[PDB]
């Protein structure tokens, strides 16, 4: 009901960069497993001060996992007030 599966990607973003395609599910972030968006949040605050962060995905429509790496040296959002989720550019879905 709740899997981490990607909505939207904002162009340019670090997702973008990536090339993490709409209905991809992420399924671990540096190798924790995240059953929910907010598992993936969880994962990525632990990465702010990170210069990157390795993502595990499923592509829509294959069991087939991968990692992408993400680039986080121009990451920049306020954990407080914002989504980490978006500011990689990403908009969970639905």
């Amino acid at each position: 009901m709740v899997r981490p599966v990607v909505g939207e990607i904002a162009a340019n973003s670090i997702a973008a960069e990536a090339q993490i395609a709409p209905g991809t599910e992420l399924k671990a972030v540096d190798g924790i497993e995240t059953p929910d968006w907010d598992a993936v949040r969880l994962q990525l605050v632990d990465k702010i001060g990170d210069e990157s962060t390795t993502i595990t995905v499923a592509p829509f429509g294959s069991d087939q996992r991968r990692d992408v790496k993400l680039d986080l040296r121009h990451w920049a959002f306020e954990p407080d007030k914002e989504d980490p989720v978006s500011s990689l550019g990403i908009r969970p879905r639905g």
